């Protein structure tokens, strides 16, 4: 059984709680025990713990990392403090479950992945949206030739959370804004569809410059919105974006993949469709709307009927059930460190290639 | 800490189980404990206890019912169980968590009713789509005035499960030990809804089909007895008109649960194979009018205990932590669950009424 | 080239001159001449005569009828004159294309049924939500076999154009000078789609309800007789089961005729506020397995007329050009104009029926 | 009334003509005379004339633009053609309803547009996405407010039409006889509906592909010259943001011109094939908030000269009806017809930029 650590208990911190509570009762094996959890002020740490199940509450995130009890460390800190808690842990000896993006800078992951590898340990990186029956189902089709060659990507991920104070609007951290929020979300969906990206060209934007309702100077220190024109290294195009202020979109991460032989679509506010366009016969030709169900990857170990809708949440159940088998020696988790360092190196890249107006190449 | 045994490990004893499991993460509280499972056979229900983390499991669910560390019992088991499980847990001064239908017939719920009745113990019916954010969101703006009042209701609920006229038969599908067919599988989970929604059944005039009359049975066939679908016309106790159905045979459809409340301000409109969507129409001036798309977030019953973001789409599963949370509350004198074996009695004449108006050709009042 | 009066030019009217202008446009052959268009007053029917492209106008729809140069008359007035029109036309030798309903009693529709077979002429009613290419296609795929045998139906008809309270009242509103409701203005036309689909009707048990019961007139109110909404359970001749349903009264729908057909092997779904989409569900292997969005193109009936891409939406309008060149081709003696009087006759009794089995709590046999 | 002239008889022509016979059904006013109809062979413009309702039928398309009983002439021919048909209507003293894109080349449209500006006689383009009451609401929605001020534009415009490699060659698919590919057939629909939307293209950077690079050409084999599908990042006056595209070979789309105008107090989004919805979001109380399906009806423009009652779909059809009756109006001197030649050539600017972005991989200025 592992023994898990958990730093913070936010909207991430929750999610994992969660996650690691019901892994096993949905995949098998030995339930997970949750050992230490780590937030502030201490009386919330110790409140938390009860509720969510863990043997200890603390203040102090070092204490979690440190327990002889713990095997893996689930890391859901501001960005600001990936780097210095991932380093850690695994110096540690510890597996690491890290929030995206993995920290504010191409420097700090490089250090990290530098770290992960040094270490001889499992990392996984939380990249949730890889997760869902669907885009696994959609991953299989494209590698089984269902849509041919892929000819053209379009992403986008808009929300509008910041169109209504975080962390999230400082450079100390957050880092980056919509790029290092949202557009690493895609990112990962993006390359895990159509394999890396070879050169960008991208433009951003603030539109909100500073928090109306804070009272002190509050100045939002990244962008609210980014575009990119993509070339994947197999030569093909794609299309990016992602923005924290378009209106009326709350997690409206949405692709799709146009192939020489088929298109597959999918909007995250709908997670349980995948749509299919293969050519047919002209009286039957459309889109297939896919309702996710047993046939796809993972929806099985939650319910052996289709239709009954898979949630955000249970993504995240699928996540430690891959980095528990990583650990296990018994699959390959992705993304790792170095999977991940690809990942930064592009949002990082398409910031700079906004900044300077030309075009970068990796 | 409430002491928990779980009987069954299926669809819905794996679903139960997810539930008690984090019912503390996203409400607060002490999390209960998972006392004893219950299974056959024994290997199986050993295994199952390890990896639902209950301490231990067991083939004899008489011995689970029973142990004093157990003050609630979670009855996922087949329908021609229910009534012997219910009643013995009830006995046994157990708190029950009993999956819908309530049993095979009116008699035997009215059975299982006057034994909670007697319990002074809380009881709740597994009926998990009334738990949706987006289904308590719509309760609330329909109590709020968002659509005036209603004046019609349209709901169905259609499945496919049983399409394939190759499947074998089963004595599932006999009156004796299966009971009712669609409208026990499905319609009871319509039934809530739309009460929930529009106030007591108050008369209904229904029909039913057995549309795969024969299936596979061991080198020849067999007659399924019970009803592959049914509709029914509503008379709600305020006068307001319905329309009902429900199917097992309905192609492409795989957990279409969908109904409309139309009002005298407005209409509400969902759809539970998206579960996240509330459709709201109000009027509105000329250039901007038309349906507004709800998508469930925290603004919503229950979603904030799950996810602080909108459009982080809420699933199944989640709906069985919000009904654990209920009855959670409920057994702490916190709140009443709903439905109990009262409230699921009644949502029990309403089904077999239809059953009844379907064989005569006749209205049922109630 | 075929000689054309038109009488009205509202709503309908204005419909019928647009197909009348491009039948032979997309279709082919000769351009029927736009000899005489009636409209009151003569003023208006003048000016639209002119901007219409018919030779003339008049105020006298009795001399449009007689009129040596016509052939064929377009009927598109209020429903208390559809008969005395039709049976003026016929008894001048002249084809009919009659706005729906047919009149405002089966009593009325019965005598023109007879002077419609009496007479040596054509005759079809203007059911133009079974002219889509979607529609047409449908039926087609029904045919094809593509979703085995049709086990029920469920169909609706909601709008919101009385929906407000204040608009005021009018003998429309009244059951001798105004016929039915919802049932007369929509129902009918949710019946040409069913009964295309399923066949016959047998049996009907229905209910029906006056939402807005009073409605502002000269100064005081006046009280409404017919009905805003009715649901009706079919039995159809066949044996198998339908949902039926219309309202004028539904808020947020413009003209939502939405239908469905679930069968053995399939379900086909439409709904005409997307009039350009069918689905269609197919059994298909796991992986892939969902409904299809069929979208609109030439693949389908009568779409290739008007546009040779796919996804150029097909308009509300041009299904009445479509029913036209049904009308054009029966007149030539080639296809048959469905549904003529006598088949009107049955969808009018269905209707009807309906009404009496609301009224008196009973079902109504057919 | 107008007397009217019809070049070809294709997707377009029987478009125009379906225009033409109706404009004065739908918006009043005098029908328009349907004097000559212009396509090879004779016999098949004869047959045609006929069924269209034109007094006559010619194989000399010449000849009926400079008959007297002619003032407007509709050309619906393939691209390599346009430029020579406008110039000798325009000469004639014809005002011109001309087909979509204006010609091969950025040349050919500067010399249509001197023509145009020359003879004193109105034009129109046929960018008839521009005319749906959906769009031209959504623009008067921008206008008031409604959204308040656009922050990012995204826009496509995906069909499959030429994604089946099977489909045979044409000259359409060589530079010198086609133009521009998706480019100038889709491309330039998208780039009508954007500036409308969000204003003039500032800048553009494009890339662009040939995805079936080869075809069958009766009995042989022949290379796709012009680009199948395209992308471009774009930065409009107004400083604002934009996604572009287009392909004709995105496999199960028909008509899929598709946009959205996020703004600062809202979003506005739209789908062709869908062409009866515009999608509206405003911020609203939390327990009722979300984007409004506005369904079309005779609150938006033009739509009550069809159809008294909202829901019942206005066509494709139907909007070339609408931009008849703009050209009607102009003609009469009551209205503005948008785009002219002055105004498509800008549009022929932008598309060709993008070409030219996609080829240098740099970025084009317009400013
Ligand atoms: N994968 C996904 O879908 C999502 C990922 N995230 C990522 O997860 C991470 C956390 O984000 P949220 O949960 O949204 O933030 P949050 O603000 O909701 O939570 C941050 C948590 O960290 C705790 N914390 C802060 N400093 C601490 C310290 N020194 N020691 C211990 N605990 C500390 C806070 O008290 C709080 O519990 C971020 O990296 C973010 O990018 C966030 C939301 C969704
Ligand atoms: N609320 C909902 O959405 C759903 C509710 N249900 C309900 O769940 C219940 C189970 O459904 P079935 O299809 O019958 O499931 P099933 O046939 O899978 O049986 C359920 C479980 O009961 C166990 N079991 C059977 N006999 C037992 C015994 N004597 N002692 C202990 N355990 C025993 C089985 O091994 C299995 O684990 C039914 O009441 C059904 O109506 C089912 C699906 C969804
Ligand atoms: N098939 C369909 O989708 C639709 C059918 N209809 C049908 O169209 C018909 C007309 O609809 P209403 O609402 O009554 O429209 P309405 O009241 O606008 O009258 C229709 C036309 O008839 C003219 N008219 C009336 N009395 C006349 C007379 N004595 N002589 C000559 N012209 C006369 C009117 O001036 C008007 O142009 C009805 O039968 C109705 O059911 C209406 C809308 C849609
Ligand atoms: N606005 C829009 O939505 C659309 C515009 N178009 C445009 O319409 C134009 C034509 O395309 P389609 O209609 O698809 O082409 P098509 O090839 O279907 O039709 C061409 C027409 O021109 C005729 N024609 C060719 N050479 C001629 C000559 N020398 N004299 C007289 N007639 C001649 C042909 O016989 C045919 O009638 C193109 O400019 C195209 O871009 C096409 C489709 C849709
Ligand atoms: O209670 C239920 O019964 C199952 C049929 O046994 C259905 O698949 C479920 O979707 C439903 O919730
Ligand atoms: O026949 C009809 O009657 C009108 C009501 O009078 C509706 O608005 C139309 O949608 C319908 O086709
Ligand atoms: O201008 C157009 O070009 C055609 C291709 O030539 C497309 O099919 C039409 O949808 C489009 O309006």
């Amino acid at each position: 059984a592992l023994g898990v650590a958990l730093i913070g208990t936010g909207f991430m911190g929750k999610c994992h709680a969660m996650a690691w509570r019901n892994v096993a009762t949905a995949f098998g094996g030995l339930p997970p025990r949750l050992e230490v959890l780590a937030d502030m002020p201490a009386d919330k740490a110790h409140s938390l713990a009860s509720s969510f199940g863990f043997a200890r509450g603390t203040a102090d995130w070092r204490e979690a990392v440190s327990d002889p009890a713990v095997d893996v460390v689930s890391i859901t800190t501001p960005n600001g403090l990936h780097r210095e808690m991932a380093e850690a842990a695994l110096a540690a000896g510890k597996h690491v479950w890290l929030e995206k993006p993995m920290a504010l800078s191409v420097e700090d992951a490089q250090a990290m992945e530098a770290a992960a590898r040094a270490s001889d340990r499992r990392t996984i990186i939380g990249y949730n949206y890889t997760r869902s029956p669907a885009f696994r189902a959609a991953v299989d089709l494209i590698a089984e030739g269902a849509i041919g060659r892929p000819i053209h990507f379009r992403g986008m991920y808009d929300e509008d959370y910041m169109a209504d104070w975080s962390w999230r609007l400082t450079r100390k951290d957050g880092g980056l804004g919509a790029l290092g929020d949202l557009g690493c979300h895609l990112v990962s969906v993006m390359v895990s569809l159509m394999g890396p990206v070879a050169r960008v060209y991208a433009q951003a934007d603030t539109v909100i410059t500073d928090r109306p309702h804070q009272g002190g100077t509050a100045r939002v220190e990244n962008e609210d919105q980014a575009q990119a024109l993509i070339r994947f290294a197999s030569g093909t195009s794609g299309e990016f974006s992602c923005s924290r202020v378009a209106r009326g979109y709350r997690c409206r991460l949405a692709w799709e993949v146009q192939g020489t032989e088929g298109t597959l679509r999918f909007d995250q506010e709908r997670m349980n469709e995948l749509w299919l366009y293969q050519p047919g016969r002209p009286e039957i030709d459309g889109f297939r709307r896919i309702l996710t169900g047993p046939a796809q990857p993972g929806f099985a170990a939650f319910c052996p009927g289709g239709g009954h809708n898979f949630g955000f949440n249970e993504q995240k159940v699928v996540e430690a059930e891959m980095l528990r088998q990583a650990i296990a020696g018994r699959g390959k988790a992705w993304p790792d460190f170095t999977d991940g360092l690809t990942i930064e190196r592009v949002i990082h890249g398409m910031a700079t290639s906004a900044q300077t107006g030309q075009p970068v190449n990796f």
